[PDB]
């Protein structure tokens, strides 16, 4: 097993560190597994991302389809940090009737912060 993270493995670690929806038993597990065997970075990251996406907070039952679609899109936008994401989500919960404008604001920021 590798003694140090290369650039790829380092990036896998940082994403796993920041995946918002992992429970702490899961996050610890992935981080220690990556440290124990850095070569498994791709599989561990894929596994962690699957669990993260599946554990994104459930929409309120009172939401209509437009509101639910906005909710889940915001929750999965890849180019927001979690302060940004949670900000939009809290605003949506406070007033779901603003879900359209909030989604538009979130997507714009996501696209602006996108990588190459």
């Amino acid at each position: 097993a590798d003694n140090k993270f290369n650039k790829e493995q380092q990036n896998a670690w940082y994403e796993i560190l920041h995946l918002p929806n992992l429970n702490e038993e899961q996050r610890n597990g992935f981080i220690q597994s990556l440290k124990d065997d850095p070569s498994q970075s791709a599989n561990l990251l894929a596994e962690a991302k699957k669990l993260n996406d599946a554990q994104a907070p459930k929409a309120d039952n009172k939401f209509n389809k437009e509101q639910q679609n906005a909710w889940y899109e915001i929750l999965h936008l890849p180019n927001l940090n979690e302060e940004q994401r949670n900000g939009f989500i809290q605003s949506l919960k406070d007033d779901p009737s603003q879900s359209a404008n909030l989604l538009a604001e979130a997507k714009k920021l996501n696209d602006a912060q996108a990588p190459k």
